[PDB]
C-alpha cells in the first residue's frame, strides 16, 4: 500500500507534502532499504524522522521495506526540480564538485557521484527537494541525524553553504 506513503512522499503527479518530506523517486534501493531499517530500529533519530516516519516505519517488515524501497527506486519520473528557482545554485555546483579546500569541505560528487545521482547506499541528491536538503545538511552538522560519514563531512558547512549545495542540488 504505496498509499501509506504517498499521501506525505506525493505521487507521480503531486510533489511531496512540504519541503521537508524528501522525494523518493529514483532513490538507490540499499539507500531506501537503510533509511526505512534506521527508521524502523529508531537509529535514525533526526526530530522529522521521529515524527513522520518513526510510526509509519513501525509497521513494516523486511519484506516491505525491500518491497518499497524497490518501488520508489523504479518510480518515474525519478526526482526532478520542481522549477522553484533557489539562489545559489552556482555556488553549491562549485561546493558539490570541488568543495572548499581551506574550510576543509569535502568535494561532495566524491560519495554522491559526478552529479549528485548517488550510488547504492550513497544517496542520490539530484533533484531532491531544497528544503529537505537543508534540513539533512543542518541535521548532519547538528549531529542530530547520526551517520560518521555525513557527521564528519557536515562539520564545516555554513548555513549560507547548505543554501547553496541545496539550490544546486535541487535544480538537478
Ligand atoms: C510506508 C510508506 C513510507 C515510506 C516507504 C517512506 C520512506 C521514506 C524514506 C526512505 C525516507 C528517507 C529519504 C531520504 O533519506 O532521502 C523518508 C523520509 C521522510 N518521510 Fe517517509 N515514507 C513513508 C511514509 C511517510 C508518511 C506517511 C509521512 C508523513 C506522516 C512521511 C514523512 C517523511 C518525512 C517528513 C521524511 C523526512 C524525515 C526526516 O528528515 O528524517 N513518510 N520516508
Ligand atoms: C559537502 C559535500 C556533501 C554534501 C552537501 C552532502 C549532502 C548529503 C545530504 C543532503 C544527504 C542526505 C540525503 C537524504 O536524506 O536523502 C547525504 C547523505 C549521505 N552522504 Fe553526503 N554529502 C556530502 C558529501 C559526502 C561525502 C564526501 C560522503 C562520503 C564520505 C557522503 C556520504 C553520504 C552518505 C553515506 C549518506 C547517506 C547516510 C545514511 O546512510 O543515512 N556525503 N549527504
Ligand atoms: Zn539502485
Ligand atoms: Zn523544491
Ligand atoms: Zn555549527
Amino acid at each position: 500500500v504505496s498509499s501509506d506513503c504517498m499521501v506525505c512522499h506525493g505521487m507521480t503527479g503531486r510533489d511531496t507534502l512540504y519541503p521537508i518530506v524528501p522525494r523518493l523517486a529514483g532513490q538507490h534501493k540499499s539507500y531506501m532499504e537503510a533509511q526505512l531499517k534506521a527508521y524502523k530500529d529508531h537509529s535514525r533519530a533526526d526530530q522529522n524522522g521521529e515524527i513522520y516516519m518513526w510510526p509509519v516505519a513501525q509497521a513494516l517488515d523486511s519484506a516491505k521495506i525491500t518491497a518499497l524501497a524497490d518501488y520508489f527506486n523504479a518510480q518515474k519520473p525519478p526526482m526532478q526540480s520542481s522549477g522553484i528557482k533557489h539562489a545559489g545554485a552556482k555556488e553549491g555546483k562549485a561546493i558539490f564538485n570541488q568543495g572548499v579546500t581551506n574550510e576543509q569541505i569535502p568535494a561532495c560528487m566524491e560519495c554522491h557521484g559526478s552529479d549528485g545521482q548517488g550510488a547504492g547506499p550513497f544517496p542520490r541528491l539530484a533533484g531532491q527537494r531544497y528544503g529537505y536538503i537543508i534540513q539533512q545538511l543542518t541535521y548532519f552538522h547538528n549531529g542530530t541525524r547520526v551517520n560518521t560519514l555525513m557527521n564528519q563531512i557536515a562539520k564545516n558547512i555554513t548555513v549560507a553553504q547548505m543554501k547553496d549545495v541545496a539550490a544546486y542540488l535541487s535544480s538537478l
